[PDB]
C-alpha cells in the first residue's frame, strides 16, 4: 500500500543515473553500504545475466548441491543492493547486513557509484555483459510487467530511451565499458552471456576458479543440469513466481522470457536495426570491448 505511490513513477536520478523511484530515497544507504572483501558482487546492466550468474555462484558456494539453493527465491538468497520497496519490505542493503559471509550482493549500478566500500576492500566482482539489442529487447518487456518502472510506451520509442541511456541505471554503453576498464585496478570476472549460451560448463568453470572454488566432475554437471535456462524458467527458486502480481504482472511477460541470444532479431525492424547499427558503431569506437549478437 505504502509503496504503491513509487511504483509506476517516472526515473528519478541518483549520481546522474536514472533509478528506480522506489529505490531512490535513502540512497545514503546505497553510498556508505559497509562491504566485506569475502563479498561477492553480481554486477550486471540489467537484463544481462544477473539472476542465471547468481544462481550458479549460489550453487558454486553450496558445493553443486541443487537441494540447498531451493531453501528460498533466488531475490532473498541473492539480495540485490540498491532495491527498496518503501514501507512493504527491508531494502536489500538491511537484508544483506544480516547475512553470513560469504555474502553474493547483486547490483545494477555502472562501476563509478558502486559503493566505494566494495573498491577499497577489493571484493571480488562478477560482470555479465550482454549484447544491447538482446538487453533492449529483455529491459522492455521487463519494463512493461514490472511496477517499478516507468512504463516503457511503445518499443520504439523505449528504443529511442534505451540508445540515449534515459533508462533505469543509464548508458548500456557506459555500463559495460566502465567495468571492463575498472578490471586494471581491481579483481573482475568479466562474463558474456553470449559465452554462457554457447558453453554453459565452460563459463561455471571460469566463476569456479575466480572464486576459489574445485568442483568436481559430478559437482559441474549439476551446476550446468539445473542452470539452464529451461531449469530455472520451471524452478520457482529462480523463475520470480514468488513475486506478487502486484509487483512483477507476470502475465504481461514471464520473468523468465525466451533465455536466448539473438530474439533481437524478431522485435528490432530493419529500419531500427540499421539506425542503431550506426550508433551502435560510433558509440563503441575506440574499445577493444567486443559482443556477439548471435551465436
Ligand atoms: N539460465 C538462463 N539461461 C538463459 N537465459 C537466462 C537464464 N536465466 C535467465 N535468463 C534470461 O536473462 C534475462 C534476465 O536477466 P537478469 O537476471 O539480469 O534480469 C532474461 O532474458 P530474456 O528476457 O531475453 O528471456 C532471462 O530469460
Amino acid at each position: 500500500a505504502t509503496v504503491d505511490r513509487y511504483l509506476r513513477q517516472p526515473w528519478s536520478v541518483v549520481h546522474g543515473i536514472p533509478m528506480v523511484c522506489a529505490f531512490a530515497p535513502n540512497w545514503e544507504r546505497v553510498d556508505n553500504f559497509q562491504s566485506r572483501p569475502e563479498d561477492i558482487v553480481v554486477a550486471t546492466f540489467p537484463k544481462s545475466g544477473t539472476t542465471w550468474v547468481s544462481e550458479i555462484v549460489d550453487m558454486i558456494l553450496q558445493g553443486g548441491d541443487p537441494e540447498k539453493c531451493k531453501r528460498d527465491a533466488i531475490v532473498n538468497r541473492v539480495p540485490m543492493l540498491e532495491f527498496a520497496a518503501p514501507g512493504e519490505m527491508p531494502t536489500g542493503s538491511e537484508v544483506l547486513a544480516t547475512m553470513p559471509s560469504p555474502r553474493v550482493v547483486k547490483s545494477h549500478l555502472p562501476a563509478h557509484i558502486l559503493p566505494k566500500s566494495f573498491w577499497d576492500n577489493g571484493c571480488k566482482i562478477i560482470y555479465v555483459g550482454r549484447n544491447a539489442k538482446d538487453v533492449a529487447v529483455s529491459f522492455y518487456h521487463f519494463d512493461l510487467m514490472n511496477k517499478f518502472e516507468q512504463h516503457p510506451g511503445t518499443w520504439d520509442q523505449y528504443l529511442e530511451a534505451f540508445m540515449a541511456g534515459k533508462v533505469a541505471y543509464g548508458s548500456w554503453f557506459d555500463h559495460v565499458r566502465g567495468y571492463w576498464e575498472r578490471r586494471q585496478e581491481h579483481p573482475i570476472l568479466y562474463l558474456f552471456y553470449e559465452d554462457m549460451k554457447e558453453d554453459l560448463r565452460r563459463e561455471i568453470t571460469k566463476v569456479a576458479q575466480f572464486l576459489g572454488q574445485e568442483l568436481t566432475e559430478v559437482a559441474l554437471d549439476a551446476i550446468a543440469h539445473h542452470t539452464s535456462f529451461e531449469a530455472m524458467r520451471d524452478n520457482p527458486s529462480t523463475n520470480y513466481s514468488t513475486v506478487p502480481s502486484h509487483l512483477m504482472d507476470h502475465g504481461v511477460s514471464p520473468f523468465m522470457r525466451k533465455g536466448i541470444t539473438g530474439d533481437w532479431k524478431n522485435h528490432f525492424t530493419v529500419a531500427q536495426n540499421a539506425h542503431f547499427d550506426q550508433y551502435y558503431a560510433q558509440k563503441m569506437a575506440g574499445t577493444d570491448l567486443r559482443f556477439r549478437t548471435e551465436i
